[PDB]
């Protein structure tokens, strides 16, 4: 029987400056723990995963195919996160390497040009389908957070734990593709959040999505050892700095795989 005393306290350390933490946390068993499980967060970056499952879906239908060619342009490039900004217009580059780019480092250029090849209806669709009811993707990436009289992007931790079940149960799209889009998170380059507590060893594996705004730190993915899979839906807000928010999610999701039994017990 599972001790979440251990979580509670370290979400209650991250809010005690006067931020807000969200995080939906589900055992292997399936046993899950909420704080503000259902409560509306900007998803900033974490939206890129139900727009990479747009793009997974479109290849399962064959509406296109990851060998595709996309042509980088200079009115593609976005500020913020991403390395395309900087590369030379005329830069040929695949589907793939869009998908990739936008997972890694959350290029914000890749983004915009799967959100301009599948649409936002179709990711809007993909988010309903999932049963994600309270979020949305609404607007291109700009590396700022929308103002309040502009459309914003909202994810709840509850939506995006479901999101995550849908990859690791293959729902999500094609068993091919899940399986494909499992790996992609697992490129994620920053480790500082919920990778950080992730224990080295073999039949080990995490991925995830990061997001960063100013006010604003996220990350949301899957931690899978040979006894079973955790996933993690951490959403920050309001706390005091980058790494406070990153810290705090570290704290949350080590504490996480002490309750369940996925490392060892430990401090809190």
């Amino acid at each position: 029987t599972i001790d979440w005393s251990g979580v509670a306290a370290a979400v209650a350390a991250a809010e005690a400056t006067g931020g807000t933490v969200g995080a939906t946390i589900v055992a292997p068993g399936g046993e899950t723990f909420r704080h503000n499980g259902d409560r509306r967060f900007r998803a900033a970056s974490t939206v890129k995963i139900p727009l990479m499952i747009a793009v997974y879906r479109a290849v399962d239908a064959g509406e296109r195919a990851l060998t595709d060619r996309i042509v980088l342009r200079a009115a593609d490039k976005a500020p913020g996160s991403g390395v395309l900004l900087h590369l030379h217009d005329g830069l040929e580059l695949t589907l793939e390497d869009l998908v990739y780019l936008t997972i890694s480092i959350s290029d914000n250029t890749a983004t915009n040009l799967l959100i301009d090849l599948v649409g936002l209806d179709a990711v809007n669709d993909v988010i309903a389908s999932l049963g994600m009811r309270d979020s949305n993707l609404s607007r291109k990436m700009k590396g700022r957070p929308a103002l309040p009289d502009e459309p914003e992007n909202w994810a709840t931790p509850d939506d995006y734990a479901l999101a995550v079940q849908a990859l690791l149960e293959g729902r999500a799209a094609s068993q091919e593709s899940c399986t494909a889009m499992l790996a992609m998170l697992e490129k994620q380059q920053n480790p500082r959040r919920i990778g950080r507590y992730v224990p080295e060893g073999e039949g080990i594996r995490w991925g995830s999505k990061t997001g960063s705004l100013t006010g604003v730190v996220n990350d949301v993915g899957f931690i899978t050892t040979p006894a079973g899979t955790l996933v993690v839906a951490v959403f920050t807000e309001n706390l005091p700095d980058l790494h406070a928010g990153e810290q705090a999610i570290g704290d949350i999701t080590r504490a996480a795989l002490q309750a369940t039994g996925l490392i060892p017990p430990g401090a809190a």
